[PDB]
């Protein structure tokens, strides 16, 4: 429902094989930020979009169709105030 350009979600049921990237890991479009080996075949899982990836649920945790895997930190508040 309330499918968010800042968030991640598995396409179908499957299981948390591994990770690409850790907590907040940096990636743009395209990049993978993790895997889920399904009972079908292994796959990876990447971005929709620039942004930092935050994992929300849990190493070996079951991935459900339309759950949320993990995050993106869009660049929303991209603030230019650097004066030091």
């Amino acid at each position: 429902m309330e499918n968010d350009p800042t968030v991640l979600r598995s396409p179908s049921a499957g299981k948390l094989t591994q990770y690409t990237v850790e907590d907040g890991g940096h990636v743009e479009a395209g990049s993978s930020y993790a895997e889920m080996e399904v009972m079908k075949m292994i796959m990876t899982l990447n971005v929709q979009e620039r942004g930092r990836v935050k994992y929300i649920k849990r190493p070996g945790a079951v991935l459900e169709a339309g759950c949320v895997v993990a995050r993106l930190e869009l660049d929303d508040l991209e603030h230019h105030h650097h004066h030091h």
